């Protein structure tokens, strides 16, 4: 299962590890992509996690907007893990560098409530512009099913710990 990780609360642990990394050791049953609205795969955790894929993950993704059109900030779609998961969980936080209501980062994260157990990264943190240290406080928050989180920056995972 999943290893190494240290526990904050009954359900939500955390790891420093790239999270593309953990999902090839691990193959969780879910993998959550911090994704945009377009579910197009560019950089961060979505970049990564589609260039695991070798592209897989977008090219299914295009064929989902091209017939559901976008999603929404704060929404979720179930696709294929391809390689990595059974199912990548696409969330989308928001992004505060494109001045997107931080107050929907509580709903990105309540779509983890309908799953038992993921692997995810810290929703809008990163290249999003979110605080992370935020980011966690409303995960711990929010989510009531098991979330194991990947962080992949070493300072930002002990910053992260030490201030919890
Ligand atoms: C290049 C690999 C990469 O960006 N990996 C990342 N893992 C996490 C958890 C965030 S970004």
């Amino acid at each position: 299962s999943f290893s190494g990780y240290l526990k904050l609360t009954d359900n939500v642990y955390i790891k420093n590890a790239d999270i593309v990394e953990e999902a090839k050791k691990v193959k969780p049953t879910v993998v959550v992509n911090a994704a945009n609205v377009y579910l197009k795969h560019g950089g961060g955790v979505a970049g990564a996690l589609n260039k695991a894929t070798n592209n897989a993950m977008q090219v299914e993704s295009d064929d989902y907007i091209a017939t559901n059109g976008p999603l929404k900030v704060g929404g979720s779609c179930v696709l294929s893990g391809h390689n990595l998961a059974k199912h990548c969980l696409h969330v989308v936080g928001p992004n505060v560098n494109k001045g997107e209501d931080i107050q929907l980062l509580k709903s990105a994260y309540e779509n983890f409530n309908q799953h038992e157990v993921l692997l995810a990264p810290l929703l809008s943190a990163g290249i999003f512009g979110a605080d992370p240290i935020h980011s966690l406080r409303v995960c711990v928050d929010t989510v009531r099913t098991n979330v194991y989180l990947a962080v992949f920056d070493k300072n930002l995972y002990d910053k992260l710990v030490s201030s919890f």
